[PDB]
């Protein structure tokens, strides 16, 4: 239950590879993956600040609006270790309450967006709740060609150098009232280990 | 869009065995599936006595009706398989709000041997309805069966034993009772390179 706010929490993510070997048989990679005492450290916003885009609408203007309590840092170590492909995402939320949510996901690269995917939600209930749920997105073709250059870097300092100015911003809204309902902001490393992750909440002082 | 009455069209359904070799790696076996549209026409007395035939039973399913929403598949599973999990997935669509109910029969020479029900609620999608069993538990009767099958030396003696072996699914509107669908389905091994095949018809007379 770490990246919830009082009205929705993301459940699960992932960020995958499939290969389809033959009709019957797939084989799955997950690059990334969340939710396959639970206090969250803090981290002040103004620290990532510049990784992120800037303007009006932009992370600090988000923040400021509120509420302060829906932003999280997600830190990723993703696996690249992987050798009829679909590259997607796949993520699951809940709330108590029957909305309809967007979800805003930006890739920056220098603090400025590069390409954006925004998607709509609808409500299902589910064992006492009810559930949103965003299954096989594809990954945008900016991001599967992103992976094949990082993998080819004989080194994962060098991926690590790279990656240093790659962020992904997420913003799920309630689109009934356009409030800010959670708000992710993702870095990343490569795994040294496989795929990690740690998770903070963003404050202000 | 074969298997649809006038008021649930099932999509696709998967019968699988998924595999996790480590954390972020997955493989996964279908050993069923599916997804002018004219499908052929099979009598139901035909395979009456292979299914339950009391109250509530085939025949009294049949005769209550609409007699459109009643299919039968014949289905050629690939058992060309190798921490895991036996399930099967289905998704459904329909104009309508519903709250539904999915009854599988597993039977054993016309007599039931498990039933599961599952009760599923609308997720509001384009203009219709959407109704999703996402990963439900094969019983560990199949799973047993499924490894008692494949101890078998020949296909010919895999399909002897499936003879007797059947699966009825009833999805109903939980409140009004009517029968949305209602799928018998029946067994061989497939000896095909392509793997897992199917034939549907529609159920008469
Ligand atoms: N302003 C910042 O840089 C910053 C400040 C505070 C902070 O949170 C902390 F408070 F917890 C941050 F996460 C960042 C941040 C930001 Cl915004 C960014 F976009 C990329 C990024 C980092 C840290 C890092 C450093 N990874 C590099 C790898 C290259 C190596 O040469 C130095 C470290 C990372 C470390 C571990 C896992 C993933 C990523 O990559
Ligand atoms: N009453 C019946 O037998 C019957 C009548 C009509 C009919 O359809 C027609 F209307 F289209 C049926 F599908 C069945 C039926 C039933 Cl109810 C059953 F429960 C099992 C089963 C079959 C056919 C079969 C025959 N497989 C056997 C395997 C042993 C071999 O020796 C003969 C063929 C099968 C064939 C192909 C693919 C899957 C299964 O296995
Ligand atoms: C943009 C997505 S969202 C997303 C996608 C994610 O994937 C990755 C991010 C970074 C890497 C790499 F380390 F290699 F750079 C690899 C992957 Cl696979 C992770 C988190 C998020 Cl939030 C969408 O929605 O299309
Ligand atoms: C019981 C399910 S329903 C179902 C499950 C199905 O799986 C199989 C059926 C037969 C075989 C084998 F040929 F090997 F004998 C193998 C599988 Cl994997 C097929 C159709 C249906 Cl409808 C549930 O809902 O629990």
């Amino acid at each position: 239950r770490s990246v919830a706010s009082s009205k929705l929490w993301m459940l699960e993510f992932s960020a995958f590879l499939e290969q389809q070997q033959d009709p019957d048989t797939y084989n799955k990679h997950l690059f990334v993956h969340i939710g396959q005492d639970p206090y969250l450290e803090a981290v002040d916003i103004r620290q990532i600040y510049d990784k992120f885009p800037e303007k009006k609408g932009g992370l600090k203007d988000l923040f400021e609006r509120g509420p302060s309590n829906a932003f999280f840092l997600v830190k990723f170590w993703a696996d690249l270790n992987t050798n009829s492909s679909f590259y997607g995402v796949s993520s699951q939320y809940e709330s108590p309450e029957n909305m309809i949510i967007t979800c805003s996901t930006k890739v920056c690269s220098f603090g400025k967006q590069v390409v954006e995917k925004v998607e709509t939600e609808y409500a299902r209930y589910e064992n006492g709740h009810y559930s949103y749920r965003i299954h096989r997105s594809p990954l945008c073709e900016y991001m599967i060609n992103f992976i094949h250059k990082l993998k080819h870097l004989p080194e994962k300092y060098m991926m690590n150098s790279v990656l240093e100015n790659f962020t992904i911003l997420q913003v799920v809204t309630n689109r009934d009232t356009q409030e800010t309902l959670l708000c992710i902001a993702y870095v990343f490393e490569v795994s040294a280990s496989g795929a990690q992750h740690h998770i903070y909440r963003l404050v202000k002082e």
